[PDB]
């Protein structure tokens, strides 16, 4: 009959309005400075561009050895040229009050070195997965962290992703009933001609091969997914004795894991096949289907039961939870700024790596090996 | 048998590489700079946050009428606090040389008034959509932009949407073979209790009800989706009488057109009804179906023919093209930089309006509109 | 840990078991006894082969114009020789009292003339849709079914498939929450060449086009789902001039319909696009879209909202429920076996039929045409 | 513009009409007899009701240990209750010339027994899959076919189901590129009160769990899709040690092989998990998913990458190839009537029993099982 009262007192000339309603995260403040050592494929194309939708977090400086580069992102992202490090003054970052933490985004072999470097500077740590390429190094990391009494957290963007979360939330609320077998499989066609892929062909950087690079998602997810950890493993692998690029890390392996609750798991890597990204989880009374699973974009999550299947995705016009990248930076920054630890902590990257020396290591020896060690993941999965 | 060159030269102790492979839109530079009329909704929700994405384009001034809200935003972008107007001093952007053009988001009823000031100010112009309140309206926009000489764009983030783009490609290489029945419809359900949508219910700042502010998907989807122009349009229109919302401007209207080819459609839109972005193409040999069709993301393509559905959607990995509000403001920025014209001028909007206009007349007499008044499409559809 | 009981209490040895358990339609009798006229592509293509998997009918005999093919078809499908009828001696099966009710499946204009004919033989009625060319006709069978006092049931398999049923059912339950705009899509290539499509193209046989034998699925459908029957309907209708296979009927149609609980509809048919079945049902809390629709296989509902999608679909070891087609054949052998109304009455056929003359009308005159004329669905939708 | 000749040279009255063209499989004769062993729930829920859609096949007699089981049957499928025979005169089947070929559809113990029976009665056999639970049995099965001189076929449906013969083709095509990896799931909840499920829980009728009743479908999968037979397999099993059902089957059981093209594959099957039948073919240029891969119904293939996902299932008018089921009779049907071979001859049964007992020797040893021997696929996958 008439207009509501909103509607009718809206002024017919240009007139200030109120904040709008937000549909998607808002920019906030940019408190938490980082540094960016390895300006590369994953660093210019998701991480670098990632920072422009945190709530929190901004790029201070950039740490490089190719100087022209530097040059060349400093000024696309407006970060001053004084703030350019090569990885011989990258200590003296330890003197700038604006950096609050470093993100390491190098080769796998160098994570360790740069990740003390960095807490020895005072600094926090945000490192890239898979953690080291030992052991031993991973706990160096940790203890370095505890010594310098800084956060250290590793670049495990699924969980930040709405999507997977999405995909724990049910599994936890029992819509898959008792779980019981668990499938993965990541693989993507690995090119030599590829700078980025030049190192991960070398045994001594990579510290491995598909399992390393990419095998590492379904092995952590099928751990967060499932909410435990497994007690033994079984794997085989396999790499063409005349492809060029496996000679030193391997292209395709398997790898089965039985879980304390009696859950059993499948999975493999490769870089002899096209994109594939794809978890299965298989519970009593429904089947979860992630597929994509672990992408940069476009996940998607279908739980099915005959004659059904009740898909899930990021929707069209509303953004619910901020995008993987920028949660994961803003997580860091948070966790420093509320006193509180990282869900995903170097203990969790140390986790992985112990757990592909012991798939490594069936694969070597093909007997399987225990890993009830009991870890226990601080905060859940 | 052996390590390729590549992988073989990598350093084994941190060292500067090449620029890595790009698999998305890098950042270039940042030298068109615009100015944001009107810090509302879709500005702080997918304009302002779509700028980071941009090769070109950065965010010199605010104009807003609320002070205390371009304060925020300001700082939330590092926009320089003296680059701030108010709805008066607007024409003084005219002596900042830093801002080659603004970005009208204001509410339909005022585009026009600030077009128009913009081009006094001898600024470009950009202005969301729908362009005017009246089809005069859109011609002395135009007009005003051919005495200033300047371009004068809309806001049709569509044309620059990978998956809307690849759908008109595939329509141009006949994979539907001739069309023949076109469907559309766009709904979400109207909250007068959100600002955005307060004046959208007046007819005096909105201009018409769900066919001016969503309705205008299908619309101009079915013209550049065909490649042509209607001669004639029909339309039906309905709207609780009780319902407050809907006292000025309508909810539900329907619309069929015939074109020259004899290709006919029937389209939708609504304000009462939840999301919905879905057009439909028929040819005599295959069916597009488009759903998600309009969306801010997860939009979603596919090819139907019997025992078969050729889906297209966004990579999970990789990301081919930019993303239409980057897209968008980027068009701009390199056709002044280049000379050239836009693809979503003036005209383009001006020719939707009367589109509407027409409908809205069909609508009241219960009688077809003629339209074949020979507009056409500079640069293709 | 012990096997059960059962499992341990099977014999080694080549033994007897028990019924096993049923997931899927297990057939019973054949009490009710068919006679099947006109041995049309329909006829042999889907309703004879759905014959087999009914529970309650079998083909007692046939009525053929083509005595040759006749032969062949009453040995494929083992009916008595001595039972295969003419249209002269077509009256003679009332001296048969093996069969219960006779199957008409001629062109909609030897439909009204057929079912009066049989009444009189003292058999009940399936007629094919649309039930007949003119209103008046269609009430002279129901006339003579009241006379004769026997069923009159039209071929509405819709009304019979289970993903159809699925649809009413979620939209009885609320999900979509209240319904405002349904959009439906049918269509096929028309080939001339096809002996059954050529009286498709003859007005005198058909009584119309693309509506009269397609477009009815979004009619009827857009009734059922929305439950309800429209007051008022508009329409538009093109067809290409120099097309020899649109001389006397109509290519495409597209007709607006307007509801009593204020819902609205547009819907479309065409004969020169290829395959379309698409049926979508906006409410505002979700939206219902059923592609395949209404096809003979495959049918696939899914219900959206924002970042979610609930398909449902026939599951693909069990079947819960029985095919369209046994499923309408045993529903008139129950009806009666019951002395039970049936789903599809002839009053139900007639409403389609009125309401198409009325849209024709619309069409043709260009106006609105006031369909309120107080039908009430016996026996809900 | 008129009409075509043949439009407008129908009748207007009841007359005669050519033979409509067939859009899905017709009848034509019933040649071939078949001998039903063992009504279970195979036997009556798809096999019996797939005879309908058979071209030249159709029931002859039963044999039933449960008389009165048998004659309720031989009522709803109208065999000839004389013709009811039992597991004592089974044999006398050789006597009645009306019976070319029976259908064994029993345990999995009883299945080499009742075949050697059955080819000494002179009689072609089809026989349920697993062929047996010994290779040896599996030899001396086909050694009977040699000897009776007659033709030996095991139940592999999926070898005619029409989706996953439209999978070996583009796989043959090389759409996928070079093949890699494979991964296969099969599952579904183990119902020890069920009739049909009790003998499955007995190793020494079953001869097996998990693998033997459906990861064979994963095992068999993987071969024709890849179109070569494993080098070498590996493979792990547990079961919960508490479960009354797994007393002396195994539940769920991972096997991984390795394949002369260098192809590696990792697949399982469970007793513990709900529905599940998920093939995975990874290329080095696509990706197929076969999901549902092997159902009695709703198969659904889809080739991915990058950005699309182009899905193939039946269509929904139409009807190329018949079922699997019907398609699986009639096969042998054909093969004799032609003196051709068939595709799943008992040398194809007995590779997967061979094979399988492999696995459960890896399993059971914990160690590689080399199955390099000389197997050759007689006729192609
Ligand atoms: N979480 C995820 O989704 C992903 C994580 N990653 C991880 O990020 C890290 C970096 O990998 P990515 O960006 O793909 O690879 P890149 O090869 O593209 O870059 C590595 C960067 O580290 C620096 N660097 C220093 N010494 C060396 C050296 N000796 N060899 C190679 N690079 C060197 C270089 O920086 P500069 O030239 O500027 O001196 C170089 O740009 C890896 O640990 C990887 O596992 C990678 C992809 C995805
Ligand atoms: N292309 C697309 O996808 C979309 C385009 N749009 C278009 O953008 C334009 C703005 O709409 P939207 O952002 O949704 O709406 P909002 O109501 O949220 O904002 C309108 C803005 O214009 C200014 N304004 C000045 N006078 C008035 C007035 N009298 N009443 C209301 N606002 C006034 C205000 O800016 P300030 O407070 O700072 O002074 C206000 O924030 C519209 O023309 C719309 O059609 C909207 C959504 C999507
Ligand atoms: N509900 C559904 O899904 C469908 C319903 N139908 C309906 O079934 C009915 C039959 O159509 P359909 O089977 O497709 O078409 P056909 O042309 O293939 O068959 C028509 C049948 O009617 C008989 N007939 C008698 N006189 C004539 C005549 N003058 N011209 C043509 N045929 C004649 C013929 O029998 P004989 O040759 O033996 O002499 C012929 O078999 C129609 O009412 C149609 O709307 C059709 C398809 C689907
Ligand atoms: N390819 C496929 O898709 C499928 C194949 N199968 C196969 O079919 C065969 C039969 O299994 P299924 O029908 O599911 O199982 P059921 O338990 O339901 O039936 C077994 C049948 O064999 C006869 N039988 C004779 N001796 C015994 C005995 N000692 N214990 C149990 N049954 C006996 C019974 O006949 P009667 O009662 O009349 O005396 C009974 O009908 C198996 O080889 C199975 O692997 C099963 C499902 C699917």
């Amino acid at each position: 009959a008439t207009l509501p009262a909103g509607a009718s007192q809206v002024p017919t000339t240009p007139a200030g309005r109120p904040m709008p309603y937000a549909i998607r995260p808002m920019p906030e403040d940019r408190r938490f400075g980082y540094a960016i050592v390895g300006l590369g494929k994953y660093a210019l194309n998701q991480i670098l561009p990632g920072f422009a939708g945190c709530q929190h977090s901004r790029i201070e400086a950039l740490v490089s050895g190719n100087a022209e580069k530097a040059k060349i992102v400093a000024a696309e992202y407006g970060v001053d040229p004084r703030k350019i490090y090569d990885y011989s003054n990258f200590d003296k970052i330890a003197k700038d009050p604006k950096i609050d933490a470093v993100y390491i985004i190098l080769p796998n072999s160098l994570h360790a070195e740069f990740a003390i470097r960095a807490f020895k500077a005072g600094k926090h740590v945000m490192c890239e997965k898979p953690m080291a390429t030992s052991v031993a190094d991973c706990q160096r990391m940790i203890d370095a962290a505890k010594a310098a009494n800084k956060k250290l957290m590793i670049g495990y963007r699924c969980h930040y992703d709405p999507m997977n979360r999405a995909a724990v939330k049910l599994i936890r609320e029992n819509q898959l009933g008792k779980l019981g077998m668990v499938t993965t499989d990541n693989s993507d066609v690995m090119d030599q001609n590829d700078p980025a892929q030049q190192w991960r062909l070398r045994r001594e950087l990579a510290g491995g091969g598909s399992l390393m690079d990419i095998g590492i998602y379904g092995l952590n997810g099928t751990r967060y997914l499932l909410g435990e950890e497994p007690i033994e493993v079984r794997a085989y692998t396999y790499s063409d004795p005349n492809d060029e690029r496996f000679v030193e890390v391997e292209d395709r392996i398997i790898w089965q894991m039985r879980f304390r609750s009696g859950a059993l798991s499948h999975g493999a890597s490769s870089y002899s096949t096209t994109t594939t990204s794809r978890f299965s989880v298989q519970g009593d009374k429904a089947v979860l289907l992630m597929d994509p699973a672990t992408g940069y974009y476009q996940n998607l999550i279908s739980v099915q039961t005959p004659g059904h299947a009740n898909q899930s995705m990021m929707p069209q016009f509303i953004m619910p939870a901020n995008n993987q990248f920028s949660a994961q930076l803003d997580h860091l920054a948070e966790a420093v700024i509320n006193n509180k630890p990282v869900r995903s902590p170097g203990e969790e990257g140390m986790q992985d790596v112990r757990l592909i020396q012991a798939i490594y290591e069936a694969a070597r020896t093909g007997r399987p090996v225990n890993t009830d060690w009991g870890y226990v993941r601080q905060g859940g999965y």
